[PDB]
């Protein structure tokens, strides 16, 4: 009824949208992994009379549900999608998207890693993002490669019309007490990658983590802090 929806409010398989700013929504879904249930976020950005999707809803049936929810609540077609790293909470559902006519994109680094993991593989490669600090435009967003953090390939997304920073899994929510799933992370480089985000997007007004509640720029420093406590 208005507050951001949390893991225990979303049954696995359903998707909810949350209006972030004019023409910007997050999408929230939940999924089981190794016997526990987790929420995860993605983004939807209006692109004239079309929509740009950032990240799947973590699984084929969740992603089908995402498309249905977008049709019900927004009613504009999703024409393109970008996945911000290779894990299943970002690419699982790409095959559903591709069968629904969505053009799916990721960096070559994400595509390679997805293929090697046995995860679904976006169709199109995003060049111009291979060195930390790189930025490219993609529809109504800017894609930025901050360097290795949660994963070596993680991208962040900025919506300049609204000053919305979508951190993906490189950014954690304020209530987080540890650094999430770090199996593919670079804990030593993560703070430097966060500092690059902070320097490049000093006017961000909303910061959205890969999992959990949006907030403001605090999420960036908090992320660095929880990652340092983990490496320690
Ligand atoms: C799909 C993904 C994954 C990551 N790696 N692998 C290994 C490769 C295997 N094929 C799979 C995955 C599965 C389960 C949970 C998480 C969390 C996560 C966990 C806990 C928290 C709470 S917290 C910050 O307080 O610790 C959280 F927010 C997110 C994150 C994240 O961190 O992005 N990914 C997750
Ligand atoms: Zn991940
Ligand atoms: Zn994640």
């Amino acid at each position: 009824s208005g507050e951001y929806p949390t893991v225990n409010e979303i049954p696995v398989g359903e998707v909810r949208l949350y209006q972030i700013a004019d023409g910007v929504w997050s999408h929230i879904a939940t999924q089981s992994f190794d016997g526990a249930v987790y929420p995860s976020n993605g983004l939807i950005v209006r692109d004239g009379d079309e929509l740009l999707l950032i990240d799947t809803a973590w699984g084929a049936k969740n992603t089908a549900a995402l498309l249905a929810e977008i049709e019900k609540q927004i009613g504009l077609p999703v024409t393109r999608a970008v996945s911000t790293h290779f894990h299943d909470d970002r690419v699982g559902g790409v095959d559903v998207l591709r069968a629904a006519g969505v053009a799916t994109y990721a960096s070559p680094s994400t595509r390679r890693l997805a293929e090697a993991e046995g995860n679904e593989i976006p169709t199109h490669s995003l060049e111009g993002l291979s060195s930390s600090g790189d930025a490219v435009r993609f529809g109504p967003v800017e894609l930025f490669y901050p360097g290795a953090a949660h994963s070596t390939d993680n991208l962040v997304v900025y919506v300049p019309s609204a000053n919305v920073l979508y951190g993906g899994c490189a950014v954690h929510e304020l209530s987080s007490t540890s650094a999430g799933n770090v199996a593919d992370a670079d804990l030593a480089e993560w703070p430097t990658s966060v500092e690059r985000i902070q320097k490049h997007y000093p006017e961000a007004e909303v910061v959205i983590p890969g999992h959990g509640l949006p907030g403001g720029l605090d999420l960036l420093q908090h992320t660095a802090n929880v990652v340092k406590a983990h490496k320690n």
